[PDB]
């Protein structure tokens, strides 16, 4: 086998570079890197502006060839085998114009400058005393005149690649084909976590692996398990035998887990509610089983029991898409080991569902675009005080899972998911083609064990508070700099997916159940903007330079959206990921040969590399965990946001939630 060789060899290769960066090595240089990063924020030049001299130009994006306004310049003297020296600061109009003061006397050495010009970034931070720390960063250079001699000189119009749209990718996304280069990188805290949390956990992976190739039936899945720390199943089977494969614990977990499905209810008997995972869209791979299955609750005195779960399989032959089904089977909770089977088959179909949909689809690519827009044209708006700590950071994950999550054949979700790459990007692109801000709302509590919906309503509530004071404190300054909102909405609205109704395992084909609450739901009659001749997904804030009641209120509920799905809704799903699939018995992305059997039979679960990693990334996933509200570890997060939260503390403890384990940003 050619390919073993190169396996061990691979596998070897990451351990130890993992051995080389979590390190006092490792750590220096990845220290450093984030120190040079800093841009030495320079003083302004003080002295008549008839004694000095001026640079004048005009500056716009690359891609879009919009003026990139209110974004600080600095005049620079570059020489050759010389340090350079700082002549000027200034800014950019909102027609990325500018008119820059330098001084060409801080040559010093020459008779004359040789420009060079930097757009300067720059994050802001809140010190002891809740003021602003704004600490800039080098965005760009451009290569001026040389033996500069008059008082104007003029680079004319000029393009840069700042925050710059991929052409090549279905999704609204950075361009970042060097994630190395990227203009918004992690905390070193952040980096220290991934690094010390893949060290402890890649030698055991790295062992599953190589002795896989040794014996391809082996190591047993007893021993992967056991070669990686429990999950919460896990133990709570260790306390109480059998716990988590009961009928209770199946409806917590259909409820309240990684994947907190929003139910089906019927319209003739509002007592009664389903699931259905149906993926007659999509094409199976040649390895796993393939499963329309659909659960049916019922509703008696405030709790949920499981009534049936039906379940109709591709044959192993039907790949492509609307290919030959098998028999439609019914199981009732009396029907023993087949009913326990179904629950699991139901889980499986629900975590990856879970992790395609709810996980990366709704929470990654869709806050990907609030992102890149964000950055790309809030600066003097005090909106992006507001929204950059939240969307930080997520353009690296999202490449990073380019190779790790998603990639075309090695990725886990592709790999281990039933689906091919297509498949997986399908459903992808599907939801994502019908996700939009407007008039969104959390699902509402079914029953009093419905734990999510109380947790997100209560933190929607607390956004809610949140946005209304910030807007009220901060409206002068909003209101001033309003073109910067229009700018952040023209850029999501023409980068954004073109709008396309629901289709797909999300979509409803029954007549008699819909689905219990809609306020999360795609709202097709409300309209939706053209772009480029087609109706886009995500609709537009404001159209005009100044604000209204309307475009306000607009821009409130987009700051809420955003606010929600980076920090509550991805802390759910993604600290959810090792409580659902850390114990392999209990669940995974797939299953094997038929899926029905016992669930210790190894021809059914996963084969032994794709078990370990499984557990290994779930478990890397949620071991790093750097990012969260209460601890701000930035410095970044307004003090109303954190406040109002620790207000309540308590009515979260109630649902058995800790604020703290709240994260602030996605990052993992
Ligand atoms: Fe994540
Ligand atoms: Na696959």
């Amino acid at each position: 086998m050619s390919t073993k060789t190169k396996t061990i060899f691979d596998e070897i290769k990451a351990a130890l570079v993992l051995k080389v960066i979590d390190s006092p090595l490792g750590r220096k240089l990845i220290e450093e890197k984030a120190e040079k990063q800093v841009s030495k924020t320079q003083e302004a030049i003080t002295k008549p502006i008839e004694q000095l001299n001026k640079a004048t130009g005009q500056l716009l994006f690359s891609d879009t060839n919009k003026p990139l306004h209110n974004i600080e310049l600095e005049v620079w003297d570059r020489d050759v085998g010389t340090p350079s020296d700082y002549l000027g600061k200034g800014v950019t109009d909102q027609n990325g114009r500018f008119e820059i003061y330098y001084d060409p006397e801080k040559a010093g050495f020459k008779d004359a400058p040789d420009l060079e010009l930097r757009v300067i970034d720059n994050r802001v931070t809140f010190d002891s005393d809740n003021q602003p720390v704004y600490t800039n960063r080098i965005a760009y250079i451009i290569k001026g005149g040389d033996n500069v001699t008059q008082k104007t000189y003029d680079f004319g119009t000029l393009t840069v690649p700042y925050w710059p749209y991929d052409p090549n990718s279905p999704f609204a996304r950075i361009f970042m084909p060097n994630p190395e280069e990227t203009p918004d990188d992690y905390s070193v805290g952040r980096k220290f976590q991934a690094y010390a949390s893949a060290n402890v956990l890649t030698p055991i992976k790295a062992k599953h692996t190589i002795a896989n190739t040794l014996n391809p039936k082996e190591p047993s899945l007893t021993q992967i398990q056991a070669d990686y720390p429990p999950n919460l199943t896990i133990n709570l089977d260790r306390e109480k035998p059998g716990y988590t494969r009961s009928d209770e614990y199946f409806v917590l977990r259909v409820l309240n887990g990684m994947n907190p499905c929003l139910l089906k209810r019927s319209k003739s008997d509002p007592n009664q509610f389903k699931m259905s995972f149906i993926w007659d869209n999509y094409e199976k791979d040649t390895e796993h089983d393939l499963h329309n299955v659909e659960a049916y609750f019922v509703l008696k005195d405030g709790k949920l029991f499981p009534t049936m779960i039906t379940i109709q399989s591709r044959y192993p032959d039907s790949l492509a898409p609307h290919s030959p089904l098998k028999d439609r089977e019914v199981y009732t909770p009396n029907d023993g080991e087949k009913w326990l089977q179904a629950k699991r088959i139901f889980r499986t179909a629900a975590l990856f569902d879970g992790e395609a949909i709810e996980h990366y689809a709704k929470a990654h690519v869709q806050m990907e675009q609030y992102a890149v827009a964000c950055f790309r044209n809030l600066r003097k708006n005090p909106i992006r005080l507001m929204l950059t700590p939240h969307l930080k950071s997520i353009i690296n994950i999202n490449r990073r899972g380019d190779d790790l999550l998603v990639e075309p054949n090695l990725g886990l979700f592709v790999t281990n998911g039933p689906l091919t790459y297509p498949g997986f990007l399908q459903m992808c692109t599907e939801v994502v083609a019908t996700y939009d801000w407007k008039d969104w709302q959390p699902r509402q509590p079914i029953c009093d064990d419905h734990k999510y919906a109380k947790a997100a309503n209560l933190y929607w509530q607390i956004l809610t508070e949140y946005v209304d004071a910030f807007f009220a404190k901060h409206q002068q300054a909003i209101a001033d700099e309003w073109v910067e909102i229009r700018r952040f909405s023209e850029d999501l609205v023409e980068h954004s997916m073109p709008y396309q109704p629901i289709e797909g395992i999300m979509a409803n084909t029954d007549s008699d159940y819909e689905w219990y609450d809609t306020g999360e739901l795609d709202k097709p009659d409300l309209p939706r903007a053209t772009f480029n001749g087609k109706t886009k997904v995500i609709r537009p804030i404001t159209n005009s330079n100044q604000p209204s009641a309307t475009d306000i209120d607009n821009l409130k509920q987009c700051c809420r959206h955003i606010i929600f799905h980076t920090t509550l809704w991805h802390t759910w799903v993604n600290d959810s990921q090792s409580d659902e699939g850390g114990e392999l018995a209990y669940n995974s992305l797939a299953l094997r040969n038929g899926s029905f059997g016992s669930e210790t039979d190894p021809n059914i679960a996963p084969d032994p590399i794709e078990a370990t990693n499984q557990v290994y990334i779930f478990s890397v996933l949620n071991g790093i965990k750097y990012g969260l509200l209460v601890k701000n570890e930035d410095d970044d997060v307004p003090e109303e946001l954190r406040t109002a939260l620790l207000n309540r503390k308590d009515q979260f403890a109630e649902l058995g939630i800790d604020i703290g384990n709240i994260r602030t940003l996605i990052n993992i």
